[PDB]
């Protein structure tokens, strides 16, 4: 067909970046995270949304890989929390020795730069995020280390409140938004180079964080308030600040978030998301965040990694621009993290100060006295 | 002097490289890793044996800097392993924010091309290790991102036994030695180019790690054994094990492990046990381990940084030669590090399994039944 040939013909010209992708928890499910002569099964899976093969199969440029883990249950929040940040090194761990392992297929990427020359050489650019703040265990220092392994961008919530910020789906409120501590956290994710992802939080902490913060932002995998009610969702109001914030909406394939009934969701829901908020606030604010492997089932249409080439049609076939539908599969993400980054060099040049953690004091007066007596013989001698 | 201008030339030459200094404690004791607006501070520091103005005075070429935290004390130790394993991301960011924030004195390095490079440009190699296994919270997993976060050496205990092996001044003894899966460390140690480092092990650990490990290791800060007993130093035995392994013995400026009487130590005793163990085991597996900053006083001639030209002339006083001076000083660390690293590629280019972590169970057979069934239902649409 004439516009399976044009489909065909973008995916090999611009890199479709998907903004959200549940496999690294899978195989956490599956595996272990052991994938050790596990090859034949990473490339034809026995679960699942995405496997190597029907990854090639889809033409996908890029993706952002989840490092998600659970919210903390423990009885004991101090371990829960802790345990949170030991098993995030854990999906950090298994995300780089799966793009180590298949190199011909995943290259990683941190930047716009490294995402085209990874497209060049005909690979996903495999880049990383955390979903939720949880994920640090309350430390700042933590947070700075994900970004040295890594990770560019970071959900602010999951399913649960943190000291940051509130989630969407869980009630009473705690914050209200964004806490005083939250507020402080995004001066230091623009400060620092980390792009801030607003899916899962609550509407108030996405029209606060959208008004504070000095870079653009994106939502991983959200879709439109309008079309389909949902707390996960993305207000008319804050579609509006994220136009001014000059972020991007990736629209999520959950079926949750595309029709009443979830049965009913299709390929067409996806779509009529997409040419919503295209309309309204412009091609160049819009892009693809499936969430395939966050869900049992996808829509009808698009049930798994190798669909893509559809989406990419049928975008076409409505009346969306070639121009435009570029801009969806990745330019304007990628345009997003450049941002992101111009940003940060920009507030490092500077001197900008960073957010240091609150820590305990480890020397009582008697200590400090000697290491004072001790440097003062030093400067007679 | 003639021979204090010679020493001054072959700081100049060669880099001076420093197996220990634990001036990123002191920056935790002191500033609570809170640097901002600290610069006159940091460079006329009010405590301690370390700062950038006596570090540039010394001529030192590169430095070992150690991320060390405490061994855990909590009752409990699920939550004293993890709360290392957080302080020790805090002291690696610290070390990193201090190397970014004077990028005229201090340059990061993590091998031996990238300790040249920094040599060459007049810069102090900044290179990164941890003191102990209890600060990766006995994940492998953890381990692995902390040799991507910039670490080069572990030292397998501190003051404390872990899981993999016993220190050497507690006891009694728990693995006597290495446990099974301090074993499976050394192999995986050395499969990821991680420089395994005896020193604070017990003497049964060192002659086990020296026979096992495939690449060559170090001892970052200990002395001679035959010259003053000492559980922290290096028996006659482990040191033929070590010439054997290819590995050097840095030499350490503890008062206590240099003679029966702290006080009387010296400047002169350092040199006594690196030509003792020089004669013995060859001046190519010998190097300089002060361990500043984890001591109130040093030696006599040798109380901080800025009295490493007193070291390389007093060597050069009692007859070693330029070639092995320049040896001691930083050549032999240079080599293991470039040995480590081409164990390896060869490992890992022979596609060699990685050591992977006991991870818990988190589906259970009625979810992975849903999983099998619905890939089911895609492959037959
Ligand atoms: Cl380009
Ligand atoms: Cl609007
Ligand atoms: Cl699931
Ligand atoms: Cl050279
Ligand atoms: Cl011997
Ligand atoms: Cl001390
Ligand atoms: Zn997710
Ligand atoms: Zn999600
Ligand atoms: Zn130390
Ligand atoms: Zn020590």
């Amino acid at each position: 067909s004439p516009i399976e040939e044009q489909a065909t013909r973008l995916l090999k010209e611009v890199p479709l970046i998907d903004g959200h992708n549940d496999f690294p928890y899978m195989i956490r499910g599956w595996f272990r995270n052991d994938i050790n002569g596990q090859d034949a099964h990473l490339y034809d899976m026995p679960i699942g949304q995405t496997d190597l093969q029907r990854l090639q199969k889809g033409l996908l440029g890029g993706q952002f890989w989840s490092a998600f883990v659970p919210c903390p249950k423990n009885p004991d929040k101090e371990v829960g929390s802790l345990e949170a940040l030991r098993q995030t090194l854990q999906q950090l761990d298994v995300i780089h020795r799966l793009i180590e392992r298949h190199p011909t297929i995943l290259q990683f990427a941190d930047s716009a730069a490294s995402i085209w020359s990874s497209f060049r050489a005909g690979r996903v650019a495999s880049l990383i995020g955390i979903e939720g703040l949880h994920q640090i265990a309350d430390s700042v220092s933590a947070l700075r280390m994900l970004h040295r392994l890594g990770v560019r961008y970071v959900t602010l919530t999951h399913n649960c409140h943190n000291a940051f910020a509130d989630a969407a789906t869980v009630s009473p409120e705690l914050h209200g938004g964004l806490s005083r501590k939250g507020e402080r956290l995004i001066r230091e994710l623009n400060r620092m180079g980390m792009m801030i992802d607003l899916s899962h939080t609550s509407h108030e902490a996405q029209t606060q964080a959208l008004r504070l913060s000095r870079a653009p932002v994106i939502y991983s995998h959200s879709s439109i308030y309008s079309l389909r009610a949902h707390a996960r969702n993305v207000t008319d109001e804050n579609l509006h600040l994220l136009h001014r914030n000059r972020g991007v909406v990736m629209i999520c394939f959950l079926r949750e978030l595309l029709a009443s009934e979830a049965d009913q969701a299709t390929l067409a829901h996806v779509i009529d998301h997409i040419i919503y908020a295209g309309t309204r606030i412009g091609y160049e604010h819009v892009g693809i965040g499936s969430d395939f492997d966050g869900m049992l089932r996808g829509p009808d249409g698009l049930h798994d990694v190798s669909c893509y080439p559809a989406l990419v049609a049928g975008l076409l076939e409505r009346g969306v621009s070639e121009e435009d539908v570029k801009r969806v599969m990745g330019l304007n993400v990628i345009r997003v993290l450049e941002e992101v980054e111009r940003v940060a060099a920009e507030l490092q040049g500077a001197g900008e100060e960073c957010l240091c953690d609150e820590l305990d004091e480890v020397w009582n007066e008697d200590i400090k006295e000697q290491l004072t007596r001790e440097r003062e013989r030093v400067r007679k001698l």
